[PDB]
């Protein structure tokens, strides 16, 4: 069964996803060509364990051994952070999870290293739009169907696929439960949503072909065919008239609420 | 029946084999005009350390001071990655060594760099074809002279010459080994071949005259005759009844064992 | 290490080459159209154990949930006996091991089911040939290389090819033991046969490409092109001056020793 | 380069051989006590010309005087027929050729006449055995080399030596050809044999030292060091996949071929 939380477990969920967003928001100032995912893994670790008095859900985790994922390029997901440096023309991702008193806030962005090719920008950005159309369905009386059939077909109509070996989950006092968020699908299909239900949305979305191939450390997952992937990720709450996302940032421009959503068609 | 068993040192030969094959697959698409032969390099090297988990093995192999061997046009062998952008016409050699837990996969392959003249074509095609012949003849009972035979004819009777300063060579757990693996020669010479042994055939033929002259760096080769010279490489196990080339590409169409197409 | 098996040892194993081809002896009077394998199964399981006071060495080993081996047309070994009937046309293999006070006999047969296309009548003569090719070359001072030579030879002379990836295998008081036996390869290579060794030349041949594709139980293979395999097995013990055939059965002109 | 024959060739070269065998089995029951060995060679002679219309090829050949060679007791080869009589306890070995339109079978036996001195029989069994080992290591992809390592392991394993300065040799539509067959040597070594040669196997083994001394007739060769020496002798086919003896008599029991 899907957990619903009660109102006080959503107010701590807010904290949590507010603190996750304030990861993401302080790390984008050290990205540029020559930094190493290693270097970021120790920054937000800082910030997260001694300024947000909370602690990176990675570590640790199944083996995981350090604070955040850092994806770069032909890489999908659950990159490890290590010594190799930043290239200018890099695409990354950089995935944040903090627990704040037992409750989790997971999200995650693209990065542009430096002058960048316009069509990796493209990619990024038609990625994160594939989010949003994901979040934009989410409503009581939904289906989780309805995800991923909007994300497969934004994607698919700009030549890119979806990566079907990863999805979504359930979050709340546990870093992953159920559902599992599929991000391609048909419309009304999947488990029906219900107000106080949270999960993630974070679709990886390749250049190429759909299918990854691990890497021997266990975690590193790239596009078997070589080509770029990116991911962008929010934790979403279903509320009494659609959705909420608790992770949103201060530099983004998508409603935070479907509230917010009717108050701009005004 | 009992499925067939391989010793464990062939099987760690045939992932070692695999990882040089895919080096090679992965670094076609990077090249093209304009790209230099060290950024080349550097993309081997990260891919072989990074995501392969293995070992350039000719990076400081008797002082060699790259991760892979770049030869591009009238350079025969051995040519040092370096700042040179390729230029539109170039023929380009790109010779990989992997070293996987200590095993090691040797394999090399011509790349026609944007659109390259007829004749640079033809070298390449007749070369390729005649590592292809060598390697047709391995089976238990070959004799290392039957390789030399086949190429030298292949390569004679289409107006090329045979580099015979440079040769193949045993593979396995250390980079070189006996025998010599001689392109030129006389079948039913030299030592007769027996399964489980591993060697490369990597024949080096010159569009013009076969000598060749060691550069200062002591480690670029180049024709005498500055005309253009081809090589291919495979690593090549020889099995029950035939051969099997570690180092297949899923771009040749070229049998992979003897059996077997 | 190849084991070298002692005259009582001989002796033992003589008894069991002798049940196993018994049972092949048995079991052609039931073959024909709208049988199904697992009857056929059924029949030599309790001709084994009840009359023969013998075990059928497949049943359970590594899981193989049957007593014999039943590989019909495009099959090539280790087919699971199941209620699907013969059919006129058919080729089968059926693939006998038998265990008697702890020794092992091991031989398979092709059986022609109703009317049979040339094609497939040629498949399975071909074959046998093979077969009796590679125990013709055994005797001490022979190489095991010598017997994959012959078949294969043989083989594709005739436009078949040889299955590489399952061999023939040594077999005493244990059900396969060294060496393996390829059906492929050259004279004069690998181990050295010795008196007293024994094992089996079990060469499946292809009606058109070598490559075998395992199917889902994780047992039965098949050819990768679907075209017809065959398959026949002796016992062979190395004997003074060149072979015996342990599972000669009495349907079969080729001689028991080459003495 | 060693000639390949083609199927015609082979179907006159199996008719030369048979002749060649049947003079060696008509002339049996003229050696005794008391013949000569021009006699012998008359008798050969005329049945050859006569009898088989064909042709003895040693007649004048290299300037050799008769048609048979008949080599007794210390002689190793080459022995020129005379008027000597055949004495009680020789050893005698006759060799044949014979062309029949122009294709050459070449064969030769021991016989023992009367009561032969008791180790003079074992030698000329040995020897027989020797040739036939050389003969059944023969098939495609063979070395010479095997012929020459399994006849001097036998020879020498029951003390007798193998002749060096003589050999087998190529044969067809010419008497002597392409390869020197040493019947001496080490396996997998020296020319690898191809479906359609012919040659000849021939050992000379002798009961002490392998040396031997040339009379003055510029033919006979003799022991040096004077003991027995035996000799026997077939032409063989190199098959598909191993021999086939062309010269076989009705009195022998090896297989006229691998098959
Ligand atoms: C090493 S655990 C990382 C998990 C990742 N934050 C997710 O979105 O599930
Ligand atoms: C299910 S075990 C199959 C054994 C078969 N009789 C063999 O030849 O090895
Ligand atoms: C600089 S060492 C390069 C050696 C090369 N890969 C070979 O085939 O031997
Ligand atoms: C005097 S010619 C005799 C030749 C002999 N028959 C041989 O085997 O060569
Ligand atoms: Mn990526
Ligand atoms: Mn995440
Ligand atoms: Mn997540
Ligand atoms: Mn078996
Ligand atoms: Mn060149
Ligand atoms: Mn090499
Ligand atoms: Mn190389
Ligand atoms: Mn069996
Ligand atoms: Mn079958
Ligand atoms: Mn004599
Ligand atoms: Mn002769
Ligand atoms: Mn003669
Ligand atoms: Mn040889």
């Amino acid at each position: 069964t899907v957990t619903i939380k009660t109102p006080d477990d959503i107010e701590k969920m807010r904290i949590a996803g507010r603190l996750a967003a304030e990861v993401l928001e302080m790390i984008g100032e050290h990205i540029k060509p020559g930094v190493t995912t290693e270097e970021l893994d120790r920054i937000c670790h800082d910030y997260i364990v001694n300024e947000q008095k909370a602690i990176p859900a990675p570590l640790n985790y199944k083996g995981f051994p350090k604070s955040i994922c850092t994806s770069i390029n032909h890489v999908v997901c659950h990159g490890i952070p290590n010594e190799k440096p930043l290239k200018e023309g890099d695409i990354l991702n950089v995935d944040i999870t903090v627990i704040k008193d037992g409750y989790h806030g997971d999200t995650s962005k693209m990065f542009l290293v430096g002058k960048t090719p316009e069509w990796a920008d493209r990619l990024c950005q038609i990625t994160q739009e594939c989010m949003y159309k994901g979040i934009s369905v989410v409503r009581p009386g939904a289906h989780l169907g309805d995800i991923g059939e909007i994300i497969q077909k934004h994607a698919e109509k700009n030549g890119f696929s979806v990566v079907r070996e990863y999805c979504g989950h359930g979050i709340g006092k546990v870093f992953h439960e159920e559902p599992q968020v599929l991000h391609y699908g048909r419309a009304g299909t999947g488990i029906e949503l219900k107000e106080g239900m949270i999960f993630t949305i974070e679709p990886m979305i390749n250049q190429g072909r759909p299918e990854t191939r691990l890497l021997g450390d266990g975690w590193t997952a790239i596009t078997k065919d070589r080509k770029l992937s990116a991911q962008w990720e929010h934790t979403v709450l279903v509320t009494a008239d659609g959705y909420e996302i608790l992770t949103l940032r201060n530099d983004e421009t998508f409603p935070r609420t479907s509230a917010a959503e009717f108050e701009l068609v005004d």
